[PDB]
């Protein structure tokens, strides 16, 4: 299930998904900011195809790090994650209807691949800073 893979996640964002400050962003509290935004599921999935760079901002705190690409998980592996990460701490509640992650939306990213900058890139164009 979701819970089993996120351990491929906790050794960076941690058991309870609050991340390290200045190394690692949350997740806890902050999945639900980004869901909240137009494109801000398929960001998610493109993260886990693509991975990530780049200087972000969570919570009003930087971060400049790298996140490897997961595209050796399955489209139902990075689905079962992601719908892991958007409930295990309630960020899916502040959502209205939120839909769970399905196996779908991943395989339709997985068909135009991008490169980590292009996936901040994406990040940027959600109004995110
Ligand atoms: C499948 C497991 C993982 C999931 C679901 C996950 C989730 C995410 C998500 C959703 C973001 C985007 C946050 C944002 O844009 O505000 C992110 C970024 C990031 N992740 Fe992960 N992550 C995983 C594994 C890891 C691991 C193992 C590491 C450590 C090696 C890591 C380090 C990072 C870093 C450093 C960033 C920010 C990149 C930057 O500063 O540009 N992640 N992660």
């Amino acid at each position: 299930d979701g819970a089993k893979i996120y351990a491929q996640c906790a050794g960076c964002h941690q058991q309870n998904g609050q991340g390290i400050p200045g190394a690692f962003p949350p997740l806890a509290g902050h999945v639900a900011e980004i869901l909240a935004k137009e494109g801000g599921r398929e960001y998610l999935i493109l993260v886990l195809l693509y991975g990530l760079q780049g200087q972000i901002e969570v919570k009003g705190m930087k971060y400049n790090g790298v996140m490897s690409s997961f595209a050796q998980l399955k489209d139902e592996e990075i689905a079962a994650v992601l719908n892991h990460i958007a409930t295990a701490w309630g960020d899916a509640k502040k959502v209205k209807g939120f839909k769970p992650f399905t196996a779908e939306e991943v395989k339709k990213l997985r068909a135009k691949k991008l490169t980590p900058q292009q996936v901040l890139a994406e990040r940027k164009k959600l109004g995110l800073k």
